[PDB]
């Protein structure tokens, strides 16, 4: 019961992204249920939750089509593996379904795992065999972009673009290398996205001549990066890195964890910007978070690799046990027929639009705003200390800290990454919905001035 | 679609990377549609009926159709679907889970632990775990894992790092620096002895040199199974385990059990170490934690573990770990009716008394049948490994036809036994009763005749 | 058995063995003043200075008759525990004294640039170790940077030329945009470039976390990577970042080291003092093998500390502190400050890049013209508009400078690029000679 | 004289040490050398056991070596063998060497300065000799425990002791370190023979465990120096040339000490009767006068440049110092008198001899525990207790008795911890060992155990 349970919040757990010291004091709320995109606590308190789990109910709280599909599942069949000997039924269906919603990216092959860390690793373990069969070994270094996080398995991690995430699990994998990226509000560079944009990509171009195009495996980045703060790149960014990708023969792998099936209002983040991938990471949102499921999806130049008569080195020696679980994938395939039957991804697209024209406005209003950045339903605030410099707020300070609880303590659920709050509802939100929001935020600021 | 038969064999491994396996072969041999599953039985979509000796892969502990836990998972689903643990919020089945593992393992101490959705996840939690403990317990340098031959960790790049096996690893280098590979006390396979006590030891002097080496100072942590699974069940003798812990002590490293296959009861104990009377610094959870019903794994930690970050250390006591899915709400619903289930039918006694049966039947095979050079287990961890002569013991490869021969007269028989390489494995659901086994060893013997060597 | 033997037995340094096969190299004979012959009895300038070492010139009885004194005297002693050697102990005071305006007060002894180098990176990682920050272990360098061989120097080298064929190197050894004028993508105005360069370093320093990085090391001008000559305000830039950040500023001073650039330390002709200073080639004037690693007080005094095995400084050549080699140094040490060459290699160096540079409005092959001090380079190209360079593959280069060597002048090519790097003693007559034989090359080969 | 006294330690970092020990005790400073004898700056005369550092194998006040010294850097005291030169005396030196290790099948040398460089040499020739015969996956390298292999990042990373690595940590990754036939410490067996083939055995179950696919060389010394004298039992080497065979990797011989005649053998892998594919030289191969190192390899390797690989066969190592002319002149002359005065054969019988008569000692004195020689190459290891094998540590004083007692009558033997270390000039004569053996003899007498 409610005393039981608020007397062992935390004690015997290792929460993440956490210092545990803080939490002896500072418990977090236990979440009891949720209808739509409403969350309520188990003291009855009933929010509007912003961070939509945790980027991945796409699809809402109490969808009775996922709840059916994983019930009848288990019910049949719990668990089979799809390893030597075996397959099943949903698996099947998923990857049939995947290659099907991801045909405009030339995606044929899937490959299951459970989350976008296990999704990012199946992706960078892929781009290595890829080479290897390929006849060039030596390709083996990554690169990805300041900003960009990638999980936290240590490949993974090795490829993030923030040192929040590595430091101390150092020393992480050889052969990663992170370069600067096309941050527009904190650049060194030009105030022009446009010059901004080429002058990130001819910096990747001469690292990646710096490395020798000979050793390096391929490029992973985000559509959107999203943990770290929402950036939008800008429209000329993501062909340069098709062409760049091309130019230098590596992989060009997109993180599309948060991206891939609707948020940012394209069915997939790539698609946006109308680039055509070799492997894609899905995870998150591709289940609404009913069960954990991630996919990496290949396309025919990378699948094909493994057709040649290469012995031992075509052998895929990689996929979890519970990768394709039956449950998993019944919850998957019922996720995506909703976000394609109720076109999430143009909800997202229209009440994304909405909602980032409606942060604008509130920017002009409140000084502590130092930017806004959107593309449908993911959206942050960026606080500052002074618009002038971008002086950011710490970890340590208590401004965007009590923005937030004003929210969370008038019904809206809203947290922060350091000196960002973080807006990433269902891809069901309305604008009614994000007036809600709006109210509470300009509420909020009143109360807080600065 | 997942209904439709004609439409399933036709688009059977068609878009898809089937986990260890070369996709050439998948266009002739197409694998079994498992359809359904009830008990120890598994049903494929043609109505083919099968004993599960895989034990869907060494996770379904507590069998097919436990209504247990199908109706905690649709409770928990109807209520709350998915909250994270993320600064700000928790949820109510994580915190019942995480207290009941604690509970469940207060034998070795385990006070804290991480979640996360499957072994891999599990095995680089703890290592990550052990290189902030060491930076928290002011010595960076040490970052260094050891583990065993013929040890297997999973897939990231950190477990795949400290894998004992090439097989798994080849494709993927290169691999973390700072990760060691020792031998193994392997009493059918190894050059020292024929005395498994002897082997113990002589295997525990090599590991403490390999060490040595290093400098204790830059290693953090050894690694290793209770009894290795995907290595081929490879039971250690009862000495080597209390040595390992008696050399972590001595060169002031964590001790590592990888129990995702030996965690909540396959080797007759509820835990691997445990049934070693060993205590691990960090135990690896995942697999029949849930009885393979809902991904689901946890990384625990003892007192000397966690007060690492009880510290000022500034940023460094900042968990900087955990996955959007840990503590899934309906993965630890599942756990926590899998775990009721093992500890009221008490599947860890069963594994061990129908388990020691097991192996006692599979002697009897030995003894008929010339291919069987050897057999192994522990409570319903089994092993009979293939071999072209019993002199020399050379193995059969992964190309020779024998094993698969044996597999298939199996499978076409109703007993679903495959192969690693040159071993069947049988790793059933920890509710086996004596009469499966009979079953399954009729079954075996008759694939065996039919198949002379 | 010379011409016979050529290459036979031999893996040239820096060589396909492909084209030996196919043209055998010059077997020089002898040497004096800035002259070299060969077996044949050509004679020629030598613009190398053999290696961008034989600072002092050729025949010098100076470093001949000190080597010949200390074989005769003690050969080899090492300093191991329980022995050292005297001219060791002298070379080492003179070290202190000649490097004090950047601070430095110890040197551990080497064979060469590349141990110089190696040494430098053991000591910075050490040292962070003795600080109670063993995290510190990571290295960022520059684009261009040349660094030497062995595994560390060679995964700190910002040229991917020396680093392919070995792969995989170091890990934690990283690289960035340096302010390389001629070919950058930022800017033609050399300040900005600067401080976007110093800007993009503090940024990749921050994305490692400046707790796990151990040192910067760069070259105060660019050899091997082209005579590349920063921006006057990089090199305190750099100082400024290395003490923001706690990071270690290492000085890779093998060419610029004693002289050559018109300073007697590049770094100093900067106004910058480094925590680390590596030292080889010119140091001896090439006559016997020796190099030397500094360190300033803040490095040395870690050692102080009561931190058991870790102040152990396990590291050290058996040939440290050779005493033919210190004798050798110390000779061309004496002639270095005798003769003021580092002010000669400025104010000649000064008149030779004025000369390239009346070449340049000659010449439509020559791009660029570079140079500090005695360290000059012509870089050519197909086109200046779009600074399209010759290949390795190409001809024209190879053209030039075989004129040159048929014509009495030694010069060599790095790809596109000729390399100029006499002795300090060279006179503007000597320039004068050179500027009309390459002039006459360029007359010969139009473009 | 007095200035140098002054100055000793003070602006330099001595290797292997604490500079904190050296205020107080400072190093002698040796000032000249004739034959096989050392003197100080204030006349002491010592017999110099240590041989320099296991280098000056041709003696001291060689005429023969100062002159070819001389006479060389009068006539061209530098130049490089970079893209479009080369010079005589490297060009004659190349073919000696080549001559001189016909046996082994060596046709190339890259040159170098110093034992490390040679190791590093090794490493790189071996990663870029795979990545031209199309496995470039071959990256890693075993050696053993004790080996000793120099001080660069390749050559510390290959090490097989601890003491010259865990200050500059993380090392190179792909590097690991075997099980080797250690008679005297091991946990195996008493029996060399039986030793030697379970050693063997790890090796190549370690290699199994790597993929042999992903390893480039297997990196050890014919006889571990620095480690402390280890000679392997004689059916250890020839072993691991099958093992190289058997799965595809190069061998690379580390002779930096036992190169050109110290282990009695003018090799130590000829001295087993095994033919590498690398041999590393360095040390004696210019009897300490003059800085030199050499790196042969055999036609298996050198072929593979000989392909139209593109940049891949650009051979892109290779020092400023490479080939320097005046130190060829003097290895040259080095190798001379090597040859003419047939040193290995003297190292082989008098080191005999000289181990013979440690024999003796260790019957006589309860401090030592074993006594390890081939050629001029011998060790003395003492322990505190016998049955127990139990050593003196670095913090142990009587170690530094011995050895101190040794110098103050002449005889220069220093320790590397527990082992007093014999390696004298190859031209060291019975009449020698005898002179040293009494001067042992009464330094363990006077200081009883
Ligand atoms: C862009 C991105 N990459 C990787 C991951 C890792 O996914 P998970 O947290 O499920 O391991 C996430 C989340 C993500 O948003
Ligand atoms: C001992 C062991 N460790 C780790 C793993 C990895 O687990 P998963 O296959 O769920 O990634 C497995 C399987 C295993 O048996
Ligand atoms: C800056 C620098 N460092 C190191 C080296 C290494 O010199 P060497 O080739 O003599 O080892 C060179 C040459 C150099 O120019
Ligand atoms: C002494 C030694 C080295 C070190 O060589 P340096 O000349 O000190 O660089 C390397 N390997 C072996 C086998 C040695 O005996």
């Amino acid at each position: 019961n409610k005393a039981w349970l608020k007397e062992h919040n935390t004690v015997h757990m290792m929460h993440p992204m956490q210092d545990p010291k803080a939490l002896h004091e500072q418990r977090p709320l236990i979440i009891q249920s949720g209808k739509g995109v409403h969350i309520t606590d188990v003291d009855g308190r009933r929010f509007i939750d912003c961070q939509g789990g945790l980027w991945c109910v796409n699809a809402g709280y109490g969808r009775r089509e996922i709840i059916d599909a994983v019930t009848r599942q288990m019910e049949e069949l719990a668990y089979y593996s799809l390893f030597p000997g075996s397959t099943n039924a949903p698996a099947i269906a998923l990857s049939q379904k995947l290659t099907e919603v991801a045909a405009e990216e030339g995606m044929v092959k899937a490959s299951f795992g459970l989350g976008g860390s296990d999704a990012v690793e199946t992706a960078l373990k892929i781009a290595r065999q890829y080479w290897k069969l390929e006849g060039q070994p030596d390709k083996v270094k990554f690169v990805s972009l300041y900003n960009g996080y990638h999980g936290l398995n240590f490949g993974g991690m090795s490829a993030c673009g923030g040192n929040a995430w590595k430091s101390s699990y150092e020393p992480l994998m050889p052969g990663f290398f992170q370069v600067e990226s096309p941050h527009l509000y904190r650049n060194p560079f030009t105030n022009d996205p446009e010059e901004l944009a080429e002058i990130c990509a001819q910096i990747l171009e001469r690292q990646i001549e710096m490395q020798a195009p000979g050793t390096v495996a391929a490029l992973i980045a985000e559509p959107i990066q999203g943990a770290g703060g929402v950036i939008v790149p800008p429209a000329s960014y993501w062909p340069r890195l098709r062409q760049i990708c091309d130019k230098y023969d590596i992989l060009l792998i997109a993180d599309e964890v948060i991206t891939g099936l609707g948020r940012s209002g394209s069915l997939f983040g790539s698609r946006g910007w109308g680039v055509k991938p070799d492997i894609m990471c899905l995870a998150k949102g591709i289940s609404s978070g009913y069960v954990p499921l991630s996919a990496t999806l290949v396309n025919s130049r990378v699948a094909r690799a493994w057709e040649r008569d290469a012995g031992f080195t075509s052998v895929y020696m990689h996929g979890y046990t519970y990768s394709g679980h039956p449950v998993s994938c019944a919850a998957a395939l019922a996720a995506i027929d909703i976000v394609l039957q109720e076109n999430l991804a143009e909800n997202a697209r229209v009440v994304g639009d909405y909602f980032l024209e409606k942060l604008l406005i509130l920017k002009d209003k409140h000084r502590a705003i130092g930017d806004v950045r959107g593309k449908g339903l993911m959206l942050a605030v960026e606080l500052v200390k002074e618009r002038a410099t971008k002086e950011p707020f710490g970890p340590a300070d208590a401004y965007p800290l009590a923005i937030s609880e004003a929210c969370v303590n008038n019904g809206v659920m809203i947290r922060t990454i350091v000196n960002k709050l973080i807006i990433s509802p269902p891809l069901t939100f309305t604008t009614e919905h994000v007036d809600e929001v709006i109210e509470v935020l300009d509420r909020a600021f009143v109360a807080n001035p600065w």
